[PDB]
């Protein structure tokens, strides 16, 4: 038993980080197969980062300008392309240590793993959120751009987030493996801010299934609803509205403890409008947002990759 | 900027992870060089387990009755030990994988991450902390004995836990590398308890010292109170005591905010007697105590 915020195991990621240096500028790297991956900014100095065009400053670099470096050794670059803010540079070396991997674009509420890297060597893991507002609440220090997040799934590694930028507010953004942005956000240095954030409706509902296969069940209450009634109240409270993805996501521990999507929902949007009056969920009073469905299936099942 | 609980990679932990059977009885060992470590209770039966001699037990066992997994790859017992509550099985394969390691039993209050491992393969990994009371609030199913927690300095793997043992409460037990227990428990198969637990006053302070360092300042005041003053509250509270040296560790974190220990302690004192309202720190209803004062370092230096 026990519920922790848990991240998956990093070694499969750990062999694919690599460093690359354009000029002075230093930022981490994904190496898969002979590809490294990387934002596009590493081409850019301290002041062009203010306003650029990153098509003409592409432009003026060559193969032989990028170092691309793992541990100590050095990847030849043999070629490179810009894909929307991801640099892509060829190698002369393929990566022995390349996993079985997939490029995906999370959702909103979905949870993944980030792999806190810092000149090409990896330094912390954590888990995090995809907020509604595309932001994360990660830790990010100077020079973690290039950072990864992912999921590992059997024995597949899905890639999908790539660190870039620290909004004013203390959250973060970034763009999946394809150097698409999450979020209206643009790599350059200017403070942008983003929209308000919500709660993870999804995630609260399993986490409140935790709470129920953990003989916590109080707030169990003999009222339905239906799914467009629910998230119409939800938005009253800053609550995200919830999906077909969401509520199938919700079958598995809607079989298990037997209570129906629509029947917690009921429960919850009344722990929403009546409050908690006093008590807790789990041992806490605050509802929790950041676990979503797979990973409350994952933690209590031992789900092993 | 920002603070998450962060754990280190397990890159170098995962390639030590194998899987050690005994008649019917599974569960994850830690394979370095041409040794495997595993809990000692793999060796006994669902009846041995509720009163086991580990002596008896052990002497009455062959080599080839540990099979050793690795991966696809079973591994060749020509040796095993016993040190504690630790069954060394010695093999004729070297762990290629082997990074530099050490064996240290980590102190109350400070500060591993945990390898949750099934079947010798690795599930998860996150951070915890040793309470004073010398359990763990860790996250442990079925199989998961074996598992290891670590720290991760430069390249050297300093190893200090190894999975046991599930208490009623739902906290979590176990034992060093050397097979001796981090509290009063012991390798049966009985409903143990644990001593009455505590507070980690040092990692508190920390953790406030981070939110500082993050934008959040509700919490700070003006007042400012003595080291035995605030210990006198604190272990009201059921806090532990703060020493001198708590305070210098502190150090570094009271510079870069300009608000000095014994302040953060009145802060942390108006706390304990008024509550936190309805307000959060860095996302916390709790006062968190699972942050030591390094990990709050790795984290904030520079912000
Ligand atoms: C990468 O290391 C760049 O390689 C960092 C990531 C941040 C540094 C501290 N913590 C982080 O998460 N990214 C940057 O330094 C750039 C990214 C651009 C070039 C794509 N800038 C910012 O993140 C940035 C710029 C501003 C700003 O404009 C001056 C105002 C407020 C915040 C802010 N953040
Ligand atoms: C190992 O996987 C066994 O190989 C297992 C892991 C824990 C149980 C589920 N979650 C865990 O973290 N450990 C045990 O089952 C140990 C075995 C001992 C060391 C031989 N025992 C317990 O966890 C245990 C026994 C009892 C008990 O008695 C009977 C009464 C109440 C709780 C309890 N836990």
């Amino acid at each position: 038993s026990g519920f922790r915020k848990m991240a998956f195991p990093s070694g499969k990621v750990e062999g694919c980080m690599v460093q690359v240096t354009c000029g002075t500028t230093t930022l981490n790297g994904l190496w898969l197969d002979d590809v490294v991956y990387c934002p596009r900014h590493v081409i850019c100095t301290s002041e062009d980062m203010l306003n650029p065009n990153y098509e003409d400053l592409l432009i003026r670099k060559s193969n032989h300008n990028f170092l691309v470096q793992a541990g100590n050794v050095q990847l030849r670059v043999i070629g490179h392309s810009m894909q929307n803010c991801v640099l892509k540079l060829k190698v002369d070396t393929a990566n022995p240590k390349t996993p079985k991997y997939k490029f995906v674009r999370i959702q909103p509420g979905q949870t993944f793993c980030v792999l806190a890297c810092y000149n090409g060597s990896p330094s912390g893991v954590y888990q995090c959120a995809m907020r509604p507002n595309f932001t994360i609440k990660g830790s990010f220090l100077n020079g973690s751009c290039g950072s990864v997040g992912f999921n590992i799934d059997y024995d597949c590694v899905s890639f999908c987030y790539m660190h870039h930028m620290e909004l004013p507010t203390g959250v973060h953004a970034g763009t999946d493996l394809e150097g698409n942005f999450y979020g209206p956000f643009v790599d350059r240095q200017t403070a942008q801010a983003a929209g308000t954030d919500t709660t993870i409706t999804v995630n609260v509902l399993a986490w409140l299934y935790a709470a129920v296969i953990n003989g916590d069940r109080w707030f169990l209450n003999r009222f339905t609803t239906t799914l467009n009634d629910f998230n119409l109240v939800a938005m009253k409270y800053n609550y995200e509205p919830l999906t077909q993805d969401h509520v199938d996501i919700l079958g598995p521990l809607s079989a298990q403890t037997g209570i129906a999507v629509l029947d917690m929902c009921a429960s919850l949007k009344e722990l929403l409008q009546n409050g908690m009056n006093g008590r807790t969920i789990l041992g806490s009073a605050l509802l929790e947002d950041e676990f979503t469905p797979f990973d409350v299936v994952r933690q209590c099942s031992g789900v092993t990759f």
